[PDB]
């Protein structure tokens, strides 16, 4: 049974032989390298006394996926000061009140707050919502907007499900198949965006009128991942049609950056809501695929395993996600090896560090039993 039921989180690092003291130190150090004043590794920057943001170092912009990740990291680390700085920046510069996507958050902004687009990114919205629910549960709702956390979360999820009903807007989930979309105006998805474990919680905390829907979305996403992951390699494409096959119209039909999160998501869902034969086998497939491959040689791969000459742009992130996936197959043949590889991998430096480091901290929290569900 998952932690949702037992309220006990597996410390896989400890189960694999690492000492409690060294694990505590490593988690704290990872956080400090990302959120502290460590120039070469940091991804979080503070502005004034009430603002802050996470910088996509590779694209030199601020993204909702990153900001929502930051809020989730902050609430897991019990750092309301950082959570509020990020959420404040998000509401001030990213929330849209005009255009067809009013009610959603502009997905990319410049560091000064200027919006680079008026289009949103569903994976950002879903993380904002759960992070907000967790904030409400750990610290209680604030007296002034936008710090009335739980209300903000329910409001956002209302839009995600009902936008378009009486307006030109579009929902972020297809109402018929209950699957999250890549973006509001298209009819295809992105495997890495599927968070059934998040939807399970939304079915308990979202507006009551949508709780049944969220339970159905959780089930739909679990079934979707089964048809999206290659049967032999376990690799999932970045973008995929609702039928599960890759959408490579613009080059996103292979195993690359977005895809890495699938293994991590499967690992967290297993830890929170229980393991499954499919999940264990899926993680075993992915880890088996990388068992004989060196990180320095990781490439972009077709989901069937065929390698491209192009190297992985975020190999550290790949390592982190594969290790986090071990939570779904603790007795897997490569589970220990993956966790050890991750432990032996330093936080990334350089201009492409942002994505790797976000995945790195999530894996550090999950593998140490610190990526928890915060109940009311
Ligand atoms: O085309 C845009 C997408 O690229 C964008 O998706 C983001 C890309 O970076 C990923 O790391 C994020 O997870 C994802 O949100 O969404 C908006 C869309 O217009
Ligand atoms: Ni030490």
């Amino acid at each position: 049974e998952g932690a949702f039921y037992t309220r006990e989180y597996r410390n896989l690092f400890k189960e694999f032989g690492y000492s409690e003291a060294e694990i505590q130190e490593r988690v704290k150090d990872t956080w400090e390298q990302l959120f502290g004043d460590n120039p070469e590794t940091k991804i979080y920057y503070e502005v004034g006394d009430d603002l802050g943001y996470l910088l996509d170092t590779g694209n030199l912009d601020v993204r909702t996926a990153g900001m929502s990740y930051g809020m989730m990291m902050a609430v897991q680390m019990d750092r309301k000061d950082i959570f509020d700085r990020i959420w404040n920046w998000t509401m001030k510069n990213m929330y849209m009140t005009e255009g067809v996507h009013a009610g959603y958050f502009a997905w990319s902004c410049q560091p000064d707050g200027t919006k680079n687009s008026w289009g949103p990114a569903p994976d950002g919205e879903e993380y904002f919502a759960l992070a907000l629910f967790f904030a409400s549960h750990r610290w209680g709702d604030g007296d002034e907007q936008p710090f009335n956390y739980s209300e903000q979360a329910r409001k956002l999820l209302h839009t995600c499900v009902h936008n378009g009903e009486g307006g030109p807007g579009h929902p972020m989930w297809n109402r018929d198949n209950k699957l999250i979309k890549f973006i509001p105006e298209v009819e295809f998805s992105d495997p890495s965006y599927h968070l059934p474990h998040f939807y399970e919680l939304f079915s308990l905390w979202a507006n009551e009128e949508d709780r049944v829907f969220w339970k159905e979305a959780a089930e739909a996403s679990r079934e979707y991942l089964k048809i999206a992951c290659h049967p032999e390699t376990g690799l999932a494409p970045e973008y995929a049609y609702y039928d599960g096959t890759p959408n490579d119209e613009k080059g996103y039909g292979h195993f690359f950056s977005d895809s890495y999160r699938v293994a991590a998501n499967i690992g967290l869902d297993a830890e929170w809501f229980g393991g499954s034969e499919w999940s264990a086998e899926e993680i075993n497939k992915i880890q088996a695929f990388f068992a004989d491959k060196e990180p320095e040689d990781y490439r972009r791969y077709k989901i069937d395993g065929e390698p491209f000459e192009e190297k992985s742009l975020h190999p550290v992130g790949l390592i982190a996600t594969n290790a986090m996936g071990s939570l779904a197959s603790v007795d897997g043949p490569y589970a220990k090896a993956n966790v050890d590889l991750f432990w032996n991998t330093p936080v990334r430096t350089g201009n492409r560090r942002y994505y790797d480091n976000c995945l790195y901290l999530f894996a550090m929290l999950a593998l140490s039993g610190n990526f928890k569900i915060w109940f009311p």
